[PDB]
C-alpha cells in the first residue's frame, strides 16, 4: 500500500463562470467565477481545449487536472475544478502578472535583490512540497512559474510530472518534444528523473531570473549539450551574483545526483541571502526600486472548501 489520493476534483456547470477576455493562444481566458450557492466572485483563468476532437490531447488535459487537484501548496498552482462542455475546461487561480520569464524580461530595470531571492525561496518552497508529495515535475523552468503578485509565485504546468511509485527510485520516458537545455545530464543520456533532476533544472531557472531571462546557451544546438555537459562546462556567473550565490547553482549541476543540494537546503540558503540581500546580488540602483460589482470578489487563496 501506498497512500490513497483522497484529492477531491470539484465539476463545475458552465454558467458558474464568465469569460471576460483572452489572454492566450488550446485558449485561455481571464474570467470570474461564482460557486454555486455561495455570495463571492474568484478571478479564474480558464483554459478551454480547441479541436476536442481528440482523445490524446484530452488524456492530456486530464492528466494535468489529476495532477494540479493532487497538490495543495502556497507556492503551486491551484485547481479550482474541471467543465465537462463538448471542450473540457480547466478552471484555475487567475495569476495576473504571467509568467515569471516574461515578468522579469518586461521588468528588468526594476527587479531588486529582495524580489529575486525571495522568488528563489518560494520556488524552492514549491519543489520541496512536490518532493513531499513524492512528485517529479520534469519541466521547472522560469516559463512555468506564474506570478500572482510581484511578491507571491507559484509553479506552473503539471504535463510533464510523474507521480514516482512507492518502489520507484527513477521515472522511465521514451520520446516528445523535451527541454534540454533545462535538464540535468542523467535525463539527457538515460531518460533518468528525480527530485535531483528537479534541483538540475531549479538550478537553471535560478540562473535566467539572475540574468533576467537570458536563454541558457542561446545559440548552442540541443545536441551539443550532453557533450558540453560530460566536458564539464556550465552555465556562466550572471554579473549580479556573488560567488555565494553562483556556487549554489553550480552545486545543483554537479553531475552525482546525491551531490547535488536538496530543495529543503536551496530553503534555508536562499532564506539566509534574503535577510541581506545586498550582501548577495549587486544590481545598479538597488535600494531605489518598486513594484460591475467588484464587492464580493475574494482571491482564490482565501477561497478554501472543506479538507
Ligand atoms: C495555475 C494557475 C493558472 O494557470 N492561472 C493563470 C494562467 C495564465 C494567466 C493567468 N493565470
Amino acid at each position: 500500500g501506498e497512500a490513497p489520493n483522497q484529492a477531491l476534483l470539484r465539476i463545475l456547470k458552465e454558467t458558474e463562470f464568465k469569460k471576460i477576455k483572452v489572454l492566450g493562444s488550446g485558449t485561455v481566458y481571464k474570467g470570474l467565477w461564482i460557486p454555486e450557492g455561495e455570495k463571492v466572485k474568484i478571478p479564474v483563468a480558464i483554459k478551454e481545449l480547441r479541436e476536442a476532437t481528440s482523445p490524446k490531447a484530452n488524456k492530456e488535459i486530464l492528466d494535468e487536472a489529476y495532477v494540479m487537484a493532487s497538490v495543495d501548496n502556497p507556492h503551486v498552482c491551484r485547481l479550482l475544478g474541471i467543465c465537462l462542455t463538448s471542450t473540457v475546461q480547466l478552471i484555475m487561480q487567475l495569476m495576473p502578472f504571467g509568467c515569471l520569464l516574461d515578468y522579469v524580461r518586461e521588468h528588468k530595470d526594476n527587479i531588486g535583490s529582495q524580489y529575486l531571492l525571495n522568488w528563489c525561496v518560494q520556488i524552492a518552497k514549491g519543489m520541496n512540497y512536490l518532493e513531499d508529495r513524492r512528485l517529479v515535475h520534469r519541466d521547472l523552468a522560469a516559463r512555468n512559474v506564474l506570478v500572482k503578485t510581484p511578491q507571491h509565485v507559484k509553479i506552473t504546468d503539471f504535463g510533464r510530472a510523474k507521480l514516482l511509485g512507492a518502489a520507484a527510485a527513477e521515472y522511465h520516458a521514451e520520446g516528445g518534444k523535451v527541454p534540454i537545455k533545462w535538464m540535468a545530464l542523467e535525463s539527457i543520456l538515460h531518460r533518468i528523473y528525480t527530485h535531483q533532476s528537479d534541483v538540475w533544472s531549479y538550478g537553471v531557472t535560478v540562473w535566467e531570473l539572475m540574468t533576467f531571462g537570458s536563454k541558457p546557451y542561446d545559440g548552442i544546438p540541443a545536441s551539443e549539450i550532453s557533450s558540453i555537459l560530460e566536458k564539464g562546462e556550465r552555465l556562466p556567473q550572471p554579473p549580479i551574483c556573488t560567488i555565494d550565490v553562483y556556487m549554489i547553482m553550480v552545486k545543483c549541476w554537479m553531475i552525482d545526483a546525491d551531490s547535488r543540494p536538496k530543495f529543503r537546503e536551496l530553503i534555508i540558503e536562499f532564506s539566509k541571502m534574503a535577510r541581506d540581500p545586498q550582501r548577495y546580488l549587486v544590481i545598479q540602483g538597488d535600494e531605489r526600486m518598486h513594484l460591475e460589482d467588484m464587492d464580493d470578489v475574494v482571491d482564490a487563496d482565501e477561497y478554501l472548501i472543506p479538507q
